[PDB]
């Protein structure tokens, strides 16, 4: 029995294709096809429904204590309304899940983690929180029930800003507020997204979940998109998909994601599983997630990467077609010296070579608003 | 890895053989073997950690029609601070898990669940929680952070009387009060148990929780008692333990738990099932949960229970050694024709067919305390 979120019975009026995903029943599209609700996300703005998502709040004066002890992030450092993306990382330095955590002007820390680890994310952010509280510490977690949308394209902004009173443009990528969207209160903003476009999320409460959906799909830029478009998208934007590309066997220097890591603390080495993460960073590092582009027929998940030498060096961890450029692009793992953008590389397709490159990601630039 | 409740600790110095249960670290007994924590229990009194059941708190003006929509008791009579068993109940009349529902003075339901359902049950109430804000109710969840202790047996309100202000011999069966206990404030009293002895449940904040547990353990009429002696103890007194059995193919008449089943809802058809479960209180069930007795080998689950002929007609769902009786007992299903106290049947035990007898549940009377 799948889940459903507060706009099921709207995916389903709007021609949506349910299917399952991560327990959860989703449109995979729409009427139109992937491809072109892929396109036109880039070039106006499509609407998501994420509400699967796992959004809790930390509270306590031990909130910001809490959150370091488990993520990689300089969590300290977040001025009021400003969040950032980060990870859970257990001991030996593999990751839990990828998140993002805002420090709200309430008082709390708002955090959205993947609805696929919720289980997970809750029990380990239980378990801390239990820890703590044992030790005489102030500190406390909430599981809200808020529905949440992803408006994402160079026309997102505008079409919320009909909706707000708000100037967005006092609202850079990252950063978060609440406010009044299309009549609904208590509605957060934050200006985020998984496509690499301008774009931003909206945690708005139930009961006004369809009305806002609604106002917001009234306009003609916006289409409603599906989780195929969502993965292409993101795919292209070089982000990961947790379960697919990184995993608790991959550290965020294996998945290449040492940016997340807080300058103040991969400084000072001090972080969850810095013991086998620090030496990584210094070079002694066996594999790097590195994008893929190639001709033909596109590379799929669990493919077999292979040196010119016909030797296996990794495995393709995320791929398809990509829409945007008319190549087909991939994530996969391969040796630090095989690494280098513009190295020439061997991906079975269809039971097939194909010749491949290592490409830099993004494939397609970010479109991120920043001051 | 495991996770530990806020008596792990605790545990450890008193002689706690930690096993892993649904996830968790407890244990399966102590340093006196389980049959004597078992007499013992049934003599004076027990400590037992539940911290790992799931508590939480429906809250809002609509709490009550939330929760019936979810479960078949008559939620609404019960009394300020008065609670009830019921069962969490799926379209098909099969049973999601059992719980304890009390109706509490504040604003708001509280709600004990178990540890093994958790994932399962918090889904269910916070999907319908979702899905009546939709609706334009006024309706909340909250997932409590307290750890919870079980005091059981003869002599438990004797000694929980002695760190409490209110007068206990006023707290009847299945009714509960806040209360400051042993010095710890805000704690839940509520005098229920899964033993079949007279006892009290106490879900308290974690901070004083190893406080509260210390405490107990002073006097010495109690000894802590582990997951072994929980289970004979539960059987004893002929409760079920969902899993075993109860599941979700099996309705609350098969379960012969019909009195769960409220009055009102019964003649309102307004609980998950009603068309499957409600025809069967006329008689029409092809089988029933019973308890059986008899000596030599333990009968244990999952083996057949067949009638004198030797023909198979039900199976145990669990089983063990009865410290009380001196008898092996265990529950099972079988035909409604065979399921009169006295019956005699056969059961596969250690591959021979060995002669046993259907028993009037609960095996042991109990105690439990009314005005």
């Amino acid at each position: 029995v799948l889940r459903r979120t507060p706009l099921y019975d709207f995916h389903l009026a709007h021609g949506g294709k349910m299917v399952a995903f991560a327990g959860w029943s989703l449109p995979v599209q729409y009427r139109d096809s992937h491809t072109d609700s892929h396109l036109h996300t880039r070039q106006h703005c499509s609407l998501f429904d994420v509400s699967h998502m796992l959004q809790t709040k930390i509270l306590g004066s031990d909130r910001v204590k809490l959150m370091e002890s488990l993520v990689v992030g300089d969590i300290a450092e977040l001025r009021p309304n400003q969040g950032t993306l980060s990870l859970f990382t257990n001991e030996a330095g593999g990751i839990l899940d990828d998140l993002i955590v805002t420090n709200t002007s309430e008082g709390h820390l708002y955090v959205v983690s993947n609805a696929g680890c919720w289980e997970k994310d809750l029990a380990l952010m239980q378990d801390k929180v239990r820890e703590l509280q044992n030790q005489g510490r102030d500190v406390g977690l909430e599981v809200l029930d808020n529905a949440l949308l992803a408006l994402q394209g160079p026309t997102a902004a505008q079409v919320l800003q009909a909706g707000v009173a708000d100037d967005l443009r006092k609202l850079p990528f990252m950063t978060s507020a609440v406010m009044e969207v299309f009549g609904v209160s208590g509605c957060r903003v934050t200006r985020c997204g998984y496509t690499g476009e301008d774009g931003v999320e909206i945690s708005v409460p139930v009961a006004g979940a369809v009305h806002l959906a609604t106002a917001i799909l009234k306009n003609p830029e916006v289409k409603l998109a599906g989780l195929a478009a969502r993965d292409s998208l993101r795919l292209e934007a070089g982000l990961c998909l947790y379960g697919n590309d990184i995993d608790e066997h991959t550290t965020p220097v294996e998945g290449s994601l040492s940016w997340t890591l807080g300058k103040r603390r991969r400084a000072a080495m001090d972080f969850p599983g810095a013991k086998v993460i620090v030496p990584q960073l210094k070079g002694r590092v066996q594999r790097r997630r590195v994008g893929l582009m190639c001709e033909g027929a596109p590379m799929r998940a669990h493919s077999p990467i292979l040196n010119m030498e016909g030797t296996k060096i990794g495995t393709v961890t995320s791929g398809c077609p990509s829409p945007s450029l008319k190549k087909n692009v991939a994530m996969g793992y391969v040796p630090c010296e095989y690494s280098r953008p513009g190295t020439m590389l061997l991906v079975e397709v269809r039971r097939k070579q194909q010749m491949a490159v290592v490409s830099k990601m993004p494939f397609v630039p970010t479109n991120y608003y920043t001051l």
